[PDB]
């Protein structure tokens, strides 16, 4: 063990939409899995950012080869002027942040994978295979298939009808079975399984989380480095309406990121109200909160204490010279 | 000698239009002229092609730095179930007709360069530059310089989009000072005039030849290979109506071509009608065209002479063993 059976589970739990459960299958009945997921590096990752990577140790448990590429030739493009280094000191602050977050987490990373784009995305095979798409791709489908995802602008630029195809030969060219990402990212998913055999190569395996809401919603944001006084406030300020199952960012916020680490969940509950309870079911915490026993505040003091234990960790590397340097100097 | 206003002469003769006349005569001032032309490889070049040949021909004359660009990445793109060689046969074939062709004008070719889109349109630096040129390129300007030259399709590609941008970084990559092209193409000079800025890169002077009707108008066309016989019964179906100045084909070829060899022509015509004249001026030749003492038929005849004059060592050259065989794989 695990079985196929259950790397399936593990793989595919929690997400909204999968495409290619046949090929899907048919793999895992004779070998690892192999995924790639690709991340922009230009903002600051707040608690959100635990969602994908949350599915990014799912992988790494049930034994896939993962590849995170680290969108640096898009970062560039997007703004020019902004300094070389800057560019690649957020990469840098990604990789690192990434790597203590799984760290965290508690997975095996023998077999995660990380690339830039700028590392095969310049070279002659890759941009011959770029002009053979342009020479079959569609202005319409480049467009339609980028329809969210791109930045809308006025004036819109070429590098826009760009992205959706040099997305697609990212999975030939890292060499995987199986992209994951977002269900906002379907369109470009399904333009990558029609045009990919256009070129000769292989449709993939599309896994699609769910577009989770907020956990401060339901700067601001709970930063991955906030300390434990900030984590608590920002958290207080939380919107969590009693009883709401169904949008709900503290109740999204435990299904896929902390109920996932062990298949449970503790409750912190005053003796008065039936004092703590541990679930091993998220439907059966669900019920409760429903139910209007599990209190809004409770359950956010049950997620700020398993919040802390995630970030414990991240805060303590992150505060060694050499990661709170570069940790400034990406973000002055 | 020649000076700088004969060079310029002999450069900027018989165009319909010069971009940047002010940078073209500082360069004149000082040192010679670096241009470039660019050529398709697909079709099978007739007649016509002495026409941007002529100038070719002129600027070599002038001193200047002259490349030819064959476009293969180009056809390939057009055609990639056109096998290999095929393509690169008929570069070849383009390539050794020229030499050809500038050889019976008679002009040095020290300063002739050719080069191959491939040799350098997949190169990393290039590559980063068109991606620079989608970051600041719109969709629009793309279309709209684009607007003719583009075949145009119902269902069209994004490598039309391309095209303009990849032809203003050819400009900057063959380091020339200049591009020479048709007056159809004056809406992607002007996109390469107003984006290589963008990318820190020189704006070029540009050289546009007027769209000259074929000799036959004013297959059925006469092929650069064609013999003594075909020619011949080619050129008299060749419309040309007595007295038309305005649009005539044969008038044009005599404008383009013929008249510039030596900056003379002569009419045969039989001593009833006045005997043969030598013309040194082309506009003395529209006179007594359009007075109607210089007949149609007489000048057919005269183009016909001194067109197989041109034609008679490019068809001995093919007729060699290598070049026979070329030519023909490059058209079975």
């Amino acid at each position: 063990a695990p079985s196929p059976e259950e790397k399936l589970h593990l793989i595919t739990r929690n997400l909204q939409e999968v495409l290619g459960e046949e090929k899907l299958k048919e793999i895992l009945k004779e070998r690892e899995l192999k995924i790639y997921w690709g991340t922009a590096t230009t903002g600051k990752p707040h608690v959100a950012y635990f969602v994908p990577m949350s599915k990014i140790a799912d992988f790494l448990k049930a034994g896939c080869e993962v590849t995170i590429l680290f969108a640096d030739l898009h970062a560039y493009l997007d703004n020019m002027k902004a300094p070389w280094e800057l560019l690649e000191l957020r990469v840098s602050y990604y990789e690192n942040v990434i790597k203590a977050m799984l760290e965290s987490i508690g997975v095996p990373l023998e077999k995660l994978k990380f690339i830039k784009g700028t590392d095969y995305q310049l070279s002659k095979e890759y941009t011959l295979d770029v002009y053979r798409l342009s020479s079959v791709v569609t202005q319409h489908d480049s467009k339609k298939a980028g329809a969210e995802v791109v930045k809308q602008v006025e004036h819109p630029l070429l590098s826009g009808l760009l992205y959706p195809g040099l997305q697609a030969l990212d999975e030939e060219y890292l060499k995987v079975d199986a992209q994951f990402g977002g269900i906002d990212q379907r369109k470009i998913f399904t333009f990558a399984e029609k045009y990919l055999p256009a070129l000769g190569y292989s449709k993939r395996v599309h896994l699609m989380n769910p577009m989770v809401p907020g956990l401060t919603g339901s700067e601001s944001k709970i930063d991955l480095l906030d300390r434990k006084e900030d984590v608590k406030k920002k958290l207080k300020k939380a919107f969590c309406e009693p009883g709401n199952v169904e949008n709900n960012g503290v109740l999204s916020f435990i299904k896929h990121v902390l109920f996932p680490l062990k298949s449970e969940f503790v409750i912190l509950r005053d003796e008065k109200w039936g004092g703590n309870k541990t679930y091993t079911a998220y439907v059966d915490l669900e019920k409760d909160f429903a139910a209007e026993v599990v209190h809004p505040g409770d359950l956010k003091n049950s997620v700020e204490v398993a919040l802390n234990k995630l970030l414990d960790p991240i805060r303590e590397k992150f505060n060694t010279p050499a990661l709170k340097k570069l940790a400034s100097a990406a973000y002055p």
